[PDB]
């Protein structure tokens, strides 16, 4: 109920995805990628209108390797971090693991290798919604909440510094 309303408040304006396809599923994967691209670009457009344009992503040709940048604002200073992930073979039933490589070894809320460690509620929330959630939802419900806890903590602990530029 509280969880259900909280999820709906975050993702209700993100286009829902349909196709059960992962990287190996040929024409159905090309279809899933159209859903993923339309959903991501709407999320970016909604983010711009809300003064929260907080990431860019691109993929390889096959849509199996994703990478770009996220930006996180603390006390009006903007912090940039490079991000990347592989699409799992069992996508979209299995959720991708976002990596923020520059933060490898700098927070306990991160696996060896730079993969962020989400709280236990994300995974069953993803599983409950298969195959409706995609990469836009991964960003909105996964990395977004992770940054909103960890970046403030790391700036305060002085492990992250803002480069004067």
């Amino acid at each position: 109920s509280m969880a259900d309303e909280a999820t709906r408040r975050v993702v209700s304006e993100i286009p829902v995805l349909k196709t059960n396809a992962g990287p190996r599923d040929r024409e159905l994967w090309v279809q899933r990628l159209k859903e993923e691209y339309q959903s991501l670009i709407r999320y970016v457009e909604n983010n711009k209108n809300a003064d929260n344009d907080w990431f860019r992503l691109e993929s390889n040709k096959e849509g199996t390797r994703w990478f770009g940048k996220c930006w996180y604002i603390h006390d009006l200073l903007k912090y940039e971090f490079d991000i990347e992930f592989d699409i799992p073979i069992t996508y979209p039933t299995t959720a991708p693991e976002i990596a923020v490589p520059e933060l490898d070894g700098k927070t306990a809320r991160m696996y060896r290798g730079g993969k962020i460690c989400l709280t236990d509620h994300f995974k069953p929330l993803w599983a409950r919604n298969v195959p409706k959630f995609g990469l836009a939802h991964l960003m909105a419900l996964g990395l977004g909440p992770w940054l909103a806890v960890e970046i403030p903590d790391l700036i305060q602990k002085g492990v992250i510094h803002h480069k004067e530029k």
